């Protein structure tokens, strides 16, 4: 790669799809489909969410970096890097 | 089974609005902190709902191995499903 | 497999391995050496803890769906797989 | 360095103590959610010192980035060490 900005757009996607694979658990719970296919299905929703949620904060790790080697204020840009990482990890 | 059901279902229909909500912060551009707080939260309800299910699994196979034994099968199953769920 | 219950002695030896593992980290950072290379060596560290968890709990749930075969207290016996699992988790 | 460094050390000292301390718990064959709770703790602890290790390694490339430039290069490595750290 050369890092791109994910468009607003493009997230939403992802987002679309994550609630329609949310949708689709609720589905097979109504249908009393097994435990571990059920549990199969949630563990790919929680791998979407991640992606997206990394997708993000790469943006922002951007955002950060490049504002730093702009305007030089690295305390303020590493302090807004580690809030991110916090309410991430 | 009708009762432990639909206790599922409603909160997988909270997950699913919770996600409408993160999609809605981010077309307004809140900022990065406060849309990965929410992120978090569906996270969280996430891995609930999924022990949730695991424990109703985890039931039967007790319950079964109680009932009419077999309890290295039933082990075995239990192990499985914690493979998984790690 | 058919299950047996790890040694109370293999697992003592299981968690040396994981000491000396530690001690492994703290000469590498002593040394300076690359931030990546630590992280690889304490996640491993980190594996072979999640390892030795998951063999106690193992024998934990064979202890409680043996004695829910045995004895028949299945409300008992799931409230002490819970407790196990929740402190796992 | 010398003082962030010894900080690090210190830590990884105290999570080797804690070993032990479950190694003792076993030998005394203490209850199986006690051990699962110090075990628990020393997961945290692990988890503290990783960050800490990432945490400097990202000042490193902001710092050297702010300096030096090659933002991509450095970008790049963030996200190379985030990929191993998750």
């Amino acid at each position: 790669h050369v890092h791109s900005q994910e468009s607003l757009q493009k997230l939403v996607n992802r987002l679309s799809r994550i609630e329609g694979h949310i949708r689709g658990v609720k589905t097979m719970v109504q249908e009393n489909r097994p435990c571990p296919e059920v549990l199969i299905q949630v563990a790919a929703v929680r791998g979407a969410l991640d992606r997206v949620a990394r997708l993000i904060l790469d943006d922002h790790m951007n955002e950060c970096i490049t504002r730093a080697a702009a305007e030089g204020n690295i305390e303020q840009e590493l302090a807004e890097l580690k809030e991110a990482l916090d309410r991430f990890l």
